[PDB]
RNA sequence: UUGUU
């Protein structure tokens, strides 16, 4: 596929860039690999891991299968472990999720989707609830899209008062 | 009691 950058750990801090590559060519063109360093003092040091990025998702998948939880580096007490790179996260679930205030305590996770399906695809909706299953009278709605998050805020913060609420509706980003 | 993942 198109291309990845994978985090690996339990690699020998004593490996270098050249010694990864050569692990990781076996299964895929490598666009190129970082080491992680820790300049805390005098030599900078491995952190006994590597990013690599493979110009295909195919070629990434393939090294995965074949390495991780599978292959056990020199030295090493554990075999590779192989993930897609923090940086790589792109929809992160935090930035499409909204947090909704000052709905009716009444309000149904089904209400709350109605009320925002106009906006987008709902990925997830949420009632927060007490102990007693009594609503806590607010909700997270997660869209697929935070660009639809946007405009459900644009559209729905404060546009209404719901039963029994102080206050309008509040919509916005949650924490 | 405006209650946040």
């Amino acid at each position: 596929s198109d291309a990845i950058k994978m985090f690996v750990g339990q690699v020998p801090r004593t490996w270098s860039e050249k010694d990864l590559r050569e692990l990781f060519e076996q299964y895929g063109a490598v666009y190129e690999i970082n080491v992680l360093r820790d300049r805390s003092q005098n030599p900078p040091q491995s952190k006994g891991c590597c990013f690599v990025t493979f110009y295909t998702r195919k070629a990434a998948l393939e090294a995965q299968n074949a390495l991780h939880n599978m292959k056990v580096l020199p030295g090493m007490h554990h075999p590779i472990q192989m993930k897609p790179a923090d940086s790589e996260k792109n929809n992160a679930v935090e930035d499409r999720k909204l947090f909704i205030g000052m709905i009716s305590k009444k309000c149904t996770e089904n209400d709350i989707r109605v009320m925002f399906s106009s906006f987008g695809q709902i990925e997830e909706c949420r009632i927060l609830r007490g102990p007693d299953g009594l609503s806590r009278g607010c909700a997270f709605v997660t869209f697929t899209t935070r660009a639809m998050a946007q405009t459900a805020i644009k559209a729905m913060h404060q546009a209404q008062t719901m039963e029994g609420c102080s206050s309008p509706m509040v919509v916005k980003f949650a924490d």
